[PDB]
């Protein structure tokens, strides 16, 4: 029923790079999704207490959210663009695993995912 610690957004032992692709992921991709009308469920770690979801963190064992991603990008946490893309994909997949296919939140995630995949199709070359 309680929340786990959130995913780390810094770690002095983890290697990292600043690449043009990661800058794009922050300045274009994250910013575009963050401002979307459907972003709000995804802007912070899932609070299973507030949401009365005592099974959330029994079903979702790799939690991810755009607040964490935003901090990771701002903090230069990632080694490459693929690490960040994987975090977005985990976030969307978690929503589809936890929720039923007809749910409103699934429609919202699907709209954000469509936009996300459009923006990463324009991902600049390394
Ligand atoms: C991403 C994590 N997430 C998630 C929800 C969810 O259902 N599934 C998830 O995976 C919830 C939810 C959030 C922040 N996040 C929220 O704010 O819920 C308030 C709430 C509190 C107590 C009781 C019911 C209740 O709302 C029932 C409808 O829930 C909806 C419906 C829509 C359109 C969007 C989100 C949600």
């Amino acid at each position: 029923s309680m929340n786990p610690p959130p995913p780390e957004t810094s770690n002095p032992n983890k290697p990292k790079r600043q690449t043009n692709q990661l800058q794009y992921l922050l300045r274009v991709v994250l910013k575009t999704l963050w401002k979307h009308q459907f972003a709000w469920p995804f802007q912070q770690p899932v609070d299973a207490v507030k949401l009365n979801l005592p099974d959330y963190y029994k079903i979702i064992k790799t939690p991810m959210d755009m607040g964490t991603i935003k901090k990771r990008l701002e903090n230069n946490y990632y080694w490459n663009a693929q690490e960040c893309i994987q975090d977005f994909n985990t976030m969307f997949t978690n929503c589809y695993i936890y929720n039923k296919p007809g749910d409103d939140i699934v429609l919202m995630a699907e709209a954000l995912e469509k936009l996300f995949l459009q923006k990463i199709n324009e991902l600049p070359t390394e």
